[PDB]
């Protein structure tokens, strides 16, 4: 196949709809006060160690950085609305965008407590990962932490993305080394993940009480 | 790294060794040299695993030599073998992230002149030489196609240390690439330089012009 493969499209500032979730392309005006509110929370601190903005100390504070990631083509910004409340959650970006070779990556994520370990946020990814290999038809897609960010790497490992690998000291970030733990979902390991992350969003997989009945690492188990 | 802050850009300049000099790419002055050095009778052998592919005649290498001559990125430099005094391949800096002093030495092309001599592996010390104690970066990197086998031995033996593969990294001339990463660390350079200093030395090439000892076993002194 490859012999005739051409670049693949770039992504769009699309509105996706899922069950738990809704992205939609951030936009500053829309969304800033919410996500404002989402980014403020009372432990957004530790929240926001590991990536490379810190909280916002006022609304006012907020609007540079909401500016620039509204704008901007890459990172593309989506905002995370949680569905059962209506209110933005969170943000996250399609970035690193290279399709040339359809390659790109799922970053930039801030998944406040109103989705975080809850089934939005990882309808969140999702809808994403969907996109890039189902509309797009990319190749590659990455996930990329701080290899002492615990949360984001067992994150990426549930999600079914592949640790490929250590760069030792890639980034300095807030004043810290940062050694970057890479992961990859390719082409041809996203059906079966498809099929799994599926059963999992089902509404038959969480019982009256919202609590799942079987996780997402036992549905990709079971294959 | 409380005090870390951004390092500055490469820049042209030249590079003055023992048995090469780095000058930045010149159209003018290192086509038709390096379009001679670029079709070797191996010339096809050689660029198996470069983007580029080996150029047919002077006037089909001038659009991508007039590119890389003006490129920042990657930034060019011709190797001349001092010996010869031959324009003998050339080399790049290129993904320059200067906020976290992470840079790349690659699309390198080394002709007959240089592969496999001292030349070569003083190419490569200079550029590491001014990436650490001149710019001041801390993460100094290598990658090529995972199959690349002479690549991958050569980053090895350089003292770059393997960190993984990433999977259908690209598509390159119609085929598949993982892509093998491997770097170097600020903090490994000072040993590593005295190493490099040991094998370039010319009292370590007997009368006929062979190694008494090899690049990694000065590495493990």
């Amino acid at each position: 196949d490859l012999q005739n493969w051409t670049p693949r499209p770039k992504p769009e500032r699309k509105i996706f709809e899922g069950r738990y979730v809704r992205l939609e392309p951030l936009n500053a005006q829309k969304h800033g006060d919410e996500l404002f509110a989402a980014s403020s929370v009372e432990d957004a601190e530790q929240r926001f160690t590991w990536l490379f903005e810190t909280p916002p100390a006022t609304r006012a504070e907020f609007e540079p950085w909401l500016d620039k990631a509204s704008k901007s083509d890459d990172p593309l910004f989506f905002a995370v609305i949680d569905k059962a409340s209506g209110k933005v959650a969170g943000r996250q970006a399609l970035m690193r965008i290279d399709p040339a070779n359809g390659v790109i990556e799922i970053g930039s994520i801030y998944w406040g407590p109103l989705i975080s370990r809850r089934p939005a946020a990882t309808e969140a990814q999702f809808l994403f990962m969907q996109y890039v290999f189902d509309v797009l038809g990319y190749r590659r897609y990455e996930w990329e932490c701080h290899n002492e960010n615990g949360p984001s790497r067992r994150a990426a490992e549930r999600f079914g993305f592949r640790f490929e690998g250590i760069f030792r000291q890639h980034m300095v970030v807030k004043g810290r080394n940062r050694d970057t733990a890479w992961f990859s979902v390719l082409d041809s390991e996203w059906p079966a993940l498809k099929q799994a992350y599926q059963a999992w969003l089902a509404p038959e997989n969480f019982d009256s009480a919202g609590q799942q009945k079987k996780t997402l690492q036992e549905f990709r188990d079971l294959g």
